[PDB]
């Protein structure tokens, strides 16, 4: 009969509404669990002076110069001179071991990026008792923060775990091109880290055989490109959009049921 | 006349509805073609023992030791000893050529990551007849899987193409920091691959000139950080959301047409 | 009284509607500012011949050969021969300095990818007056474009800034595995760049002591895998979806107000 058919149609519409609700709930849960990633690139005319933390240990810093896009030939490799840069020593306890004390050297990085400003560091090591010579190094956002901070040690304990300390080797003029990655944690705070592309270049040993005992390290720190990579974890599980969608679907289903009832009545 | 104006308004609303339908269809097709990417990081207290597959060939494995965050100095480089690790040889046919037989060596990787556990491998090569000496290597998820698999050869034919085999050279204590990337294929299966950051460090030749003929290889395998990168291809082209949006728009347009008709009648 | 309660309910519904409108506006602005990223991998049976631009300078190109997945042993390192490849010299003004003139050499890269085709380049440098010997190099999409372009110099000024020029060092058979990243700029144009993974391998000096003065360079260019990474900045801030959502919410709110008024009248 017409009434039974209308009742069945209304029940089917109610079942469809319940299924739509279930699908929206499960999809909202899924989208909440899995935020999408948005990568943007910010133009910068001048980078904040990035702090470069080396750990020479027993290797003195022979030279620390600044240059623009090209390194001039060495007047006399292995001889100290031309410390035309700002440097600050420090000694800090390891955050993890808490016993070993690490002696770090903080150097101002290159500020100009459009001009390809770079910092050239020549170390030296004499009669090293340990094989596999290398110097660790790390990067943090601003040397000015290290300058003006109330306590400088705690800054280093924070940066040691905030960033990851790489290593560079002796006999290679390791060219380090840096870039900044700022990740939004969706908690009102952005974590800034350094992505460094290292290209090692061999060194020619033209020194006298006697001087071959000492092992020379060379490194260069510059800025890859004036792009800062902002990575934001966008969340598409917006409750208001889901509520609006569900209300629209419910109203459409109710009016479809009313249309079906009107059509059934008209047919009768 | 009022009737003509109402008819034109209703026709305009119908055209708007058709345009909305077309836009929704094309946007749904586009979103279906281009899924978005969601990157998440999973904390892990202990990594599954990762399998390191080397291909020494003619270079014997002088030493295979385990260490925690620091490599002790070599008592006597170039002298075998201290094989304090699990190793399994194997010979398998190349999946591509099917003729050349590769002799691989599977080593258990570092399990502890919070403690920075690492495996130190010292090989050696004597009177090498080939220039550009180096050893290939590759990584797969779990050495236990290789242990307990029914057929071990097929596991290697699968891993050779599933992962990409890198190379590490002689005279450099290549430091390999591993990380796991698990990509969801949206087919109920996740593909797990290794992203390895390599930092080479030169080696000091303090051996006698006569011993200089043999070439020594040194490599280290550890875990970068206790973070596993899950990359999921989220799909935003949800048919139910599109249907709900279209139904809501249709109902809104129908009621707008009815409001316009009522207003026209009231004006008359 | 019932009328006052109905008026308050209608006012509350209107306030909810205004809040929904504000939320939709702010969310649309946010989503417009932050597009999501979609990464897809396109299969390719054969890569377009990629153009490899070196800048040898004073380093002669001793050999430029092609090979399939394996480099045969050198018959006589440091001796020219076997230039079985296409090469084109050029001289162009630096886009930035505009004064220094760079002499570039364009070589056809490897076309076959399934067969692991690769190009092997052996240079040579004799009595170098500059320390830290190395040759720059860069990649652009197609060597055929450089062949058939009307002006070839302008192509180089475009590519120098479009891509980033890396460096490869002496004594290392730097193995360069290339991959293509095509980024959609949402402006009808796609920017194509090269991501190159470099694995350096030491070289054995078996040459006579007298020949040790000359420094030999070795490099290999191949294709990592037949996957092209398409990165598209998807935009989820679709105005039509927002309009449909808002219209659905408005209709639902108006009909809820009418339901409330009907219920109030029924109660009275
Ligand atoms: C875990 C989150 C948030 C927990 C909370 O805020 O209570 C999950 C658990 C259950 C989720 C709800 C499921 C269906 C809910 C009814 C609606 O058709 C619109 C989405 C709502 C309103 C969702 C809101 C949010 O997505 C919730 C609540
Ligand atoms: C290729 C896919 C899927 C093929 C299929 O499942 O038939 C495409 C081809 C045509 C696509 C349809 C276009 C408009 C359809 C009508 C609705 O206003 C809601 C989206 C619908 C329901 C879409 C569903 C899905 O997005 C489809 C079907
Ligand atoms: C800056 C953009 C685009 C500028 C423009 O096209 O005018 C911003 C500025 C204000 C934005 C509008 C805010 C609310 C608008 C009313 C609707 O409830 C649906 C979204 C609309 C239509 C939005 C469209 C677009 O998102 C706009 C217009």
């Amino acid at each position: 009969v017409f009434s039974v058919l209308l009742i069945f149609i209304y029940l089917l519409l109610m079942a469809v509404a319940v299924f739509l609700v279930y699908r929206t709930i499960t999809d909202f849960r899924e989208k909440l669990k899995h935020p999408v990633m948005s990568v943007s690139y910010k133009e910068v005319d001048r980078y904040d002076a990035p702090g470069i933390a080396l750990y020479p240990g027993q290797a003195q810093l022979l030279s620390c110069k600044h240059h623009y896009e090209v390194i001039p030939p060495l007047t006399s490799p292995g001889q100290p001179g031309d410390m035309n840069c700002t440097t600050q020593r420090i000694n800090y306890t390891d955050p993890f071991s808490n016993q070993t004390v690490k002696s770090a050297l903080i150097v101002q990085g290159p500020r100009e990026v459009k001009k390809r400003e770079l910092v050239f560091l020549q170390f030296r090591l004499n009669k090293s008792s340990e094989d596999f010579s290398a110097i660790d190094y790390l990067l943090f956002s601003s040397f000015q923060e290290f300058l003006q901070s109330p306590n400088r040690v705690g800054f280093m304990q924070a940066c040691e775990s905030a960033y990851s300390s790489w290593k560079f080797s002796g006999g290679f003029r390791t060219w380090v091109k840096m870039s900044l990655v700022k990740t939004k944690e969706e908690d009102g705070r952005e974590a800034v880290e350094f992505r460094q592309e290292t290209s090692v270049v061999n060194y020619i040993d033209q020194r006298p055989a006697a001087k071959k005992s000492a092992q020379l390290f060379f490194v260069v720190f510059e800025w890859k490109d004036p792009f800062i990579q902002k990575v934001q974890d966008i969340v598409t599980a917006n409750p208001w959009n889901t509520i609006a969608l569900l209300c629209g679907a419910f109203l459409a289903l109710f009016k479809a049921a009313e249309f079906a009832k009107l059509s059934i009545k008209w047919m009768i």
